[PDB]
């Protein structure tokens, strides 16, 4: 089931999130100054799922911004670099802290190249997803029911996929380096934005 | 005495001269730690004068330079950091920390140019002149000749003030807290690389 | 339906279009001083189109140069670049002004990298056309049922194309740039001919 | 005086000097518009002198200088016009129109060579000498060094003939309507540059 | 019908070669000088074709060999510059004078990429070739009926092709182009197996 | 039929070896100080198998390791570079002699550029096995049965395909060459682990 | 005179020079001939004289000197005539035949180098020194300067001793008839040229 | 004499001055053994003196250097053999056995630089100096130059000294075991070469 929302999720579905927020966004494109953010969607891990469309301009959601940036309730992305950048470059919120399977799977699912969601789901879940959506208009006036399922499959399984992948980190001992990358994804977004974005910070040049 | 000559580890009187920040730099047979063996250490307090610690083959313990490497309270400067931290933690087992890296800093505030060796910071920032003939040279040698010395030295005898100079960039230009979280993550940059991910960006999709 | 012409559109069919002009060509390659002009198709956007085939050497057209030349009717191409440095190449005319539906589509569509015309035509058209006889021999004897219904299909719907990437450039705050891309691409045509065609002008090499 | 300095914005008085068209160049921290402020602003009117105007960071507004800029009547040149028309878009809103590309008409005419930089075109067209070794300098500098404020006069200061002498090429090899085109879109090209298309040309297939 | 032979073609199968002489060979590879030829095979244009196997250090076959250096008999290959070095490594003699369709197909069809001898037949001739066998082992003691059916497809369609490749190239107006690359096609052969196989001698390096 | 170990192979079963050893391994990655030895695989040619699991930090297997060592009895690898430096990184062993059909494949089978052991096997023995658990998670806890039927299957066939490619190196004259390379193969995999895994030593650089 | 300058075509008296081969080279306004206009031809007989011949823009007849180039009694010596005879076929439509190239020549027979250039090739052969300063001119110029008549003249000055001497190495080395059939093919390699096949082998696969 | 020159094959004389290992280099016309034929043969006993040979063209014989160069009694000692074990098996069918090769030394040891050529190697580790100017000449020459004599010769004058000092490195850092192993298996390596695998490693997947 999927509740949408317009502008910013209800304080009253906010409250359904007492623990760890699953989180994932849609945009017009991979270029944050030049493709605005349309859909953000959440999930608690219950099975259900909020969706929030963005409108054009907008650069305030109260009750979303707060669950961003509170450090309490750890975010959950499948690579996250991209959206720290995304909701950071609109509404100015530094998401912390936060949880990335696709940093959590390059680190322990060593045997296999691919890292995509779809990939991961199927793998530690056996769960399947469709990637038919993901190439669509996010900004069209009415989100189709199709795109509406397209968008709430991308955080439904976040919570579980997270636990599978902390339990391989553990068992092949790369926990803490998973931490190290999780706490500076932020910088590195921030860093995307500033124009590093083909660029390892760390390399020499 | 600018140079102090050390065999093995560094004496516990001239340890106790570091009482901020340590400048410290790394000389191996090459560029592959599991590979090419530590040789040299050299660190300086800033004053002008530099400690030269020869590291012997097969040789796992340095108790009074692993001391200060582990000290959270006294920080550590080097110049391209994520390579001799894996070289500190594949011979000795420890975790520099914490540090700061001029080049990582370099790379964040002087954006006008592509040259951030040390060599190109040492003269803008400074106006002092290195060269690098000695870089490529065996480290492992019976005798460090002079030239290999004072090369050695002068590689971390101005990294204090390039540090000083770099932050100040950093701070005008509004990126001390993007190099900060730099610093933070740069011990757990190093130990990927010595597992396999050294010719990969682990925040990349592949 | 389709209306066939040898070398030159009738002066009764060219008045149908007393608005934009939907155009493509087909030739024997990309090389324009190389691969001879074979056929230029033309359609007004009622659902039908004019065929004109070229001949070997031929040099004028006067119909159809009108038609190009013409600066009170807009002319629509998917990817003009080509087609009006062929037009150019054949007839020494320069068609203006125009409409470019790949670089509307490069303008707009930034979630996607298919920019070909099947692809938008059936994201924004719903209209399936088939790629199959593109690489046919455009200067056989007799064009074939295929080749005939191929080539009005490339024009068949450059209209409706047009008015709907229209409606995203505006939507997403683009017309200006694209129109400011269509004015100079004759130009850029023109810079191809001369050998400038592997190179962007406005780069340092 | 040879070279005329202000602070944040051109003087009234010296703006009058152009009643004609204005050579321009920029000095910024770096090629990346939205990571790399906007430092100095030079401009000549072809008499043998230059204005330098220095822009203070966070600083958006200079209306004499920004009037000049979008002033219809008189022509900007400019060397490579799409770095600096992006600049001054991004730091000021203002979209510099019309404006001569002696880059673009250097790549047009001058068939015969790959050498199309500022230094390159004054040596062949002009036989004058420039050099380019404070181009890779601290332009936010507390104080621009005597050497900063000559390289940042003499980028402009033979704009003007260098834009008539490639004129005449352009019109003797027959592509001065090709460049009159060119430098019609470049102001688009340099916003679509700060959009993200600014490593792939818009022309193209992909 | 194939007519199958070791180490040479008979005299009396070489009597029905009156006039141009479609031929192609088989190897362990694309080194000449490290992998054998292993089969060549030869058709009049009747439909039908002579397979010959040829020996390991086999370096003579006289009946073969003067079909192969008559400057009477034209002979036709699809890609000519590698079967004229390997049979000019193993017997030492220069196949001339030679038409290759692969040549002609690069000159005439501009229109496509696709230049190999499946897509040519299928477009100018609608005929079906597969390459299931052609990375087979052309030395083996016994050659499957599958190998000796795809040997002879190789050479049972070239006199066709070249005629309608040749009617392409007069069309056009490169038969001359063709004729002096047929010229140089010895010379090209023989430079390769000089070591200059991966080098256009024609270029600054 | 497949027989299960933990950690080390039983003396019986190792009294099964009278001659050749074929043999494979199974780890978390291709970096061997990174990924961990999970499975070696072992089969005498009988149509039977040893599927060994390794346990994490398992650094001594004695049947095992002295059947690795045994000069008297050839280790069959297919690609032995990467499990020749595996089993040195775990138990410190120098596999010899040994014997690796992929080497052999790469000296013979010069017609094609497929030398994995899929397209090995199907060409030279008309066997098929399948590539899907090779990208699994061999540290499982428990190895699913198709796991244990796709390591059974890697082994189950090396004496009849070096047998096969045996007598290709004789019929061409490379047998010589392909004992040289297997003479150098354990230095190769010892170069790997130190760095030079990624550079030919015996190329300038 | 060492250098015989003339306007549009060669004289019919200096045209009388030239008994046996003719050594020949051309200067353009770039690398593109359907881009860059046919500027300078120059000739030699090879008796340390040369014949310089300035092309008017749009001109597109030669008499005398197009009856020279497709003269078959009389060969042409180029070094890379793939270019030089593509320049001449656009500009007069003369197919220069037969033809000598001194750089296919070059690299059938100086296998022990990578250096292929004309000054390389008469820098070993000769022993003569020339400089490429001026290859990088505008040679539609108004009036040549005297530096671009004497690089345009030592351009073909040399091609007779430097045939002379490759070919000596050709015939000593067993490639003559390579080279042979090279030259007969380079006309038509030049017209591929001139229709797009210019950055593709026409004998290879792709 | 410090360059014995031969004409065809070293005299039984001068081949007695080996009685350990012979220093060897080549000369051809080029780095194809199948296009380019070997021209010089030079060798040196390590006592400050060299035996160059002349080879004609065509010849496929020369007994008493054959004789040397399959002995298994007396290693050969080259700077990357790989390329001239290929041309003398291509050249006289034998097969140089023992060889040991500075160059694969040199990468197995010299870890901290990429400078593993002769001339490098000579200046590090015995700060002898030798030019390469005279590698890319004709060496099929009617009569070698003096500079190409002394030029080969000084190819292999010091070949003894440097295995010398490249053996102690290899012993001292522990990988001489994995250079005995390279030297067995680069006799193959050439030969493969010569059969078509030249640029592919025969190692790797593909
Ligand atoms: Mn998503
Ligand atoms: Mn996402
Ligand atoms: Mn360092
Ligand atoms: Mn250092
Ligand atoms: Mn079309
Ligand atoms: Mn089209
Ligand atoms: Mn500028
Ligand atoms: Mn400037
Ligand atoms: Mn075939
Ligand atoms: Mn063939
Ligand atoms: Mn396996
Ligand atoms: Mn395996
Ligand atoms: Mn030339
Ligand atoms: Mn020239
Ligand atoms: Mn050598
Ligand atoms: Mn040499």
């Amino acid at each position: 089931t999927i509740r949408y929302h317009e502008g910013d999720i209800s304080a009253e579905d906010a409250a359904r999130y007492k623990g760890a927020i699953a989180i994932d966004t849609e945009t017009l494109g991979l270029v944050p100054r030049r493709d605005r953010l349309c859909v953000v969607q959440l999930s608690s891990g219950d099975g259900t799922a909020d969706v929030i469309r963005i409108a054009a301009g907008q650069k305030q959601a109260p009750n979303l911004v707060h669950m961003l940036a509170d450090p309490a309730r750890q975010k959950i992305f499948h690579y996250g670099r991209f959206d720290i950048a995304v909701l950071f470059h609109t509404f100015g919120v530094t998401t912390t802290p936060v949880f990335c399977t696709k940093i959590a799977s390059r680190l322990c699912r060593t045997y296999t190249d691919r890292h995509g969601l779809k990939d991961n789901l199927k793998e530690m879940l056996e769960v399947d997803i469709s990637k038919a959506q993901q190439s669509s208009d996010w900004a069209a006036e009415t989100l189709s029911p199709a795109q509406l399922e397209y968008a709430a499959s991308d955080v439904l399984y976040l919570h579980a996929l997270r636990d599978k992948l902390t339990a391989r980190l553990i068992r092949d001992g790369r926990i803490e380096h998973a931490d190290a990358c999780f706490a500076f994804l932020p910088t590195r977004a921030k860093l995307d934005l500033l124009g590093w974005d083909e660029t390892d910070i760390f390399a020499h040049s």
